[PDB]
């Protein structure tokens, strides 16, 4: 009966490209890089490996190092619309989002990143998982556009939060964006209740 | 159409009591402590607080240390099983698990644990959360008597693993058990196939 909405985290919550790009050029200042506006797919990796060898390895040595997941920037509006969301009556969030292959560090920042934005009780909403398609919901905002998994058939409407890397994408007609923290979130959630 | 089976890690996988004990009575020689036969109750931390005061937060302590979730040991025959049970046709397996509260060690010990015992590729397959409920999936094969969260009505069925915290239990009838990993846990898969 409570409506049930999974946010993910980095694109939708942190801004993990401004922070991978900062990053990337202060530590490899003499290689090219791709700025924002530029991004096309959701890897940054693959992009950044088409635009020269090496380059793939070197992203990724970016967002394993400590500390860049934790220093990541909220997108604007991002904190204050999960808390006013999660305040709703008959309104449950959760915090879905996934590891890097390497678990180090990640895991372990992303919750300390939930502790420092939104307290330690909502800690109790992290779900973390590769796979979200096994994870129930009504909705799920998402900036990934391709969510699989073993579930052909998820319980949630995947809502599409814009980012650099997927903002000129056609979508398939049904599927369904939200465009920024500004956007009207709480139509959408409407347009999913009883 | 395959089956979904999630598999719980402390209590099912990881010998959580048994190295707590061992490591409590290594760092506390001069307290009591309760032997395995003995515990009653899931939670260790709320046994121990009764058995006199201060107690409960030195065991708090005990899991809170580094290396205590990446020590544990197997469990007898979990770590073959569950490579068994993922390997069937139309069976997939996910490791779902909860966080204890302090962050710092346990999410990274618990990926950590499951890259030695299973191999790097079946990180992919770990969900790590405090509510079960919204993890979707045909069984839910765990040591915790009370599965409470978000969902009402989740979609598993939970078989009870048995341990020393719950071996007495008398469950409400509907309710099953999994003895041990030398039990019929194939039976028990085969009873939720279409
Ligand atoms: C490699 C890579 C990871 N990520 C994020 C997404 C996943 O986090 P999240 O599920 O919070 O969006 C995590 C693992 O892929 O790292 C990107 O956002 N872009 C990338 O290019
Ligand atoms: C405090 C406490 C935690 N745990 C485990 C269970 C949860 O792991 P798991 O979900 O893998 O069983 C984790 C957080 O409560 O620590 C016990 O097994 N016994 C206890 O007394
Ligand atoms: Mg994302
Ligand atoms: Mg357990």
């Amino acid at each position: 009966r409570a409506l049930r909405v999974l946010v993910n985290m980095d694109g939708v919550l942190a801004d993990f490209e401004g922070g991978f790009l900062r990053k990337f050029r202060a530590r490899f200042p003499d290689q090219p890089f791709i700025a924002l506006e530029d991004r096309r797919g959701f890897w940054v990796s693959e992009q950044y490996g088409r635009l020269r060898p090496g380059l793939s390895e070197k992203a990724i040595s970016i967002w394993e190092s400590k500390n860049f997941f934790f220093e990541l920037e909220p997108l604007p509006g991002a904190v204050e619309a999960v808390k006013e969301m999660a305040s709703l009556q008959n309104t449950d969030v959760f915090i879905c989002t996934s590891p890097i292959k390497m678990f180090k560090y990640c895991p372990y920042e992303k919750y300390a990143w939930v502790e420092k934005y939104f307290g330690p009780d909502f800690l109790e909403q992290i779900v973390l998982t590769r796979d979200k398609t096994v994870v129930s919901a009504d909705l799920l905002i998402d900036d990934r556009p391709d969510i699989t998994g073993a579930e052909p058939t998820p319980s949630w409407e995947h809502v599409l939060f814009t980012a650099c890397h997927n903002q000129h994408l056609q979508l398939q007609p049904p599927r369904r964006r939200l465009h920024s923290w500004a956007d009207d979130w709480k139509a959408i959630l409407d347009s999913k209740r009883p």
